[PDB]
């Protein structure tokens, strides 16, 4: 499927969950992009205005895309593969409780997965992969991509 055909990729945070400190949302998203730039030639920059490649959105229920959210639990987030318009965009269910830690749903870990999709990755069948489509908290301070994630992303870039 689709990949970004350029190395400089922009993102923008459309709005902020009230669940977290603003600075902690910025840092979680930044760190999640870094996971992928670590293993590809991509460079990611946060822009404050105008059209970004990847728009990061918090929203609940129906939110304008035909992929309605389902309240607390279940679907936590979804994202669109590379492309124009909404392509690349990553949406996070405001009905979850987003955190920097093991409580609620960890924003950083979820965003690593969502950004994987924004870059063109699909789901992995390997429970060890961040792209495995089941949320399970792991210690974020020492998080690492699985072999499967790295082979997946390096099949698309670099
Ligand atoms: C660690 O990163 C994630 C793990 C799971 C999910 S999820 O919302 O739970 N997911 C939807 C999805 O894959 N969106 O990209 C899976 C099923 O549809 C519902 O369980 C999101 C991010
Ligand atoms: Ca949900
Ligand atoms: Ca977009
Ligand atoms: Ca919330
Ligand atoms: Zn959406
Ligand atoms: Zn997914």
């Amino acid at each position: 499927g689709p990949v970004w055909r350029k190395h400089y990729i922009t993102y923008r945070i459309n709005n902020y969950t009230p669940d977290m400190n603003r600075e902690d949302v910025d840092y979680a998203i930044r760190k999640a992009f870094q996971v992928w730039s670590n293993v590809t030639p991509l460079k990611f920059s946060k822009i404050n205005t105008g059209m970004a490649d990847i728009l990061v959105v918090f929203a609940r229920g129906a939110h304008g895309d035909d992929h309605a959210f389902d309240g607390k639990g279940g679907i936590l987030a979804h994202a669109f593969g590379p492309g124009s318009g909404i392509g690349g965009d990553a949406h996070f269910d405001e009905d979850e409780f987003w955190t920097t830690h093991s409580g609620g749903t960890n924003l950083f870990l979820t965003a690593v997965h969502e950004i994987g999709h924004s870059l063109g990755l699909g789901h992995s069948s390997d429970p060890k992969a961040v792209m495995f489509p089941t949320y399970k908290y792991v210690d974020i301070n020492t998080f690492r991509l699985s072999a499967d994630d790295i082979r997946g992303i390096q099949s698309l870039y670099g």
